[PDB]
């Protein structure tokens, strides 16, 4: 549960992204794959991507970029009321794509890492507090759904 305030800070984040979302999208993936290469595995369409610059390289990776985080985008511009947005892409990732919620906490703290690393002195504190806490919310409701399916 966010403030007012550290809603405002996400939104304002969310804006550097905006400005630039198939090439924040692309880092991110990238370092989720390359961080914790078993995600890679998941990606029937991306496993035969062995090194990083074949990544970085991909158009595919980046238009599948573009897809994620313009779906986490619309998720956060709902400022914590989700539950439509949401409910479908913790369906499909638990019983389609069968992703663990460990690799969600992954991807948090790469796009954690992604905005320090584009954004460099740009990415204060609170606004790192706000975007964490953003992700943190996403995560504990897909967290919910997937203790529903069952799914480990
Ligand atoms: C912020 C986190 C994430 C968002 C917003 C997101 C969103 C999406 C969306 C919108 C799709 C396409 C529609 C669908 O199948 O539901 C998708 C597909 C997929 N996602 Fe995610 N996802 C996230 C995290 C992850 C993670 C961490 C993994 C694995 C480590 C993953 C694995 C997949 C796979 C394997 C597909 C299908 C790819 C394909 O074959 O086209 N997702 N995701």
């Amino acid at each position: 549960g966010l403030s007012d305030g550290e809603w405002q800070q996400v939104l304002n984040v969310w804006g550097k992204v905006e400005a630039d979302i198939a090439g924040h999208g692309q880092e991110v993936l990238i370092r989720l794959f390359t961080g914790h290469p078993e995600t890679l595995e998941k990606f029937d369409k991306f496993k035969h991507l062995k090194t990083e610059a074949e990544m970085k390289a991909s158009e595919d990776l980046k238009k599948h970029g573009t897809v994620v985080l313009t779906a986490l985008g619309g998720i956060l511009k709902k400022k914590g009321h989700h539950e439509a947005e949401l409910k479908p892409l913790a369906q499909s990732h638990a019983t389609k794509h069968k992703i663990p919620i460990k690799y969600l906490e992954f991807i948090s703290d790469a796009i954690i890492h992604v905005l320090h690393s584009k954004h460099p002195g740009d990415f204060g504190a609170d606004a790192q507090g706000a975007m964490t806490k953003a992700l943190e919310l996403f995560r504990n409701d897909i967290a919910a759904k997937y203790k529903e399916l069952g799914f480990q």
